[PDB]
């Protein structure tokens, strides 16, 4: 699923982040967010591959992707 990652775990992230964006703005981003664990996911087994050494961090848009980044105001979205 998608709901994975609510802005719960990313209220904690925003101070860390300096990036603070509730629930409301959040919502869109609760679909970034699950791919944010995907991520951790990401390089935990990348060195897991005796690839080389690089642990996941969760990236910042993570939480706000292309679904916030284009939601939050990248598309002209008009009143109607």
């Amino acid at each position: 699923m998608m709901s994975l990652v609510s802005d719960e775990e990313w209220v904690e992230y925003k101070s860390k982040f300096d990036k603070n964006y509730e629930a409301e703005e959040d919502l869109m981003r609760r679909r970034i967010y699950a791919e944010s664990k995907a991520r951790i996911e990401e390089h935990n087994r990348k060195f897991e591959k005796g690839e080389v050494t690089w642990k996941m961090g969760i990236n910042h848009l993570a939480d706000l992707t292309p679904e916030e980044f284009a939601q939050r105001s990248g598309k002209k979205v008009p009143p109607n």
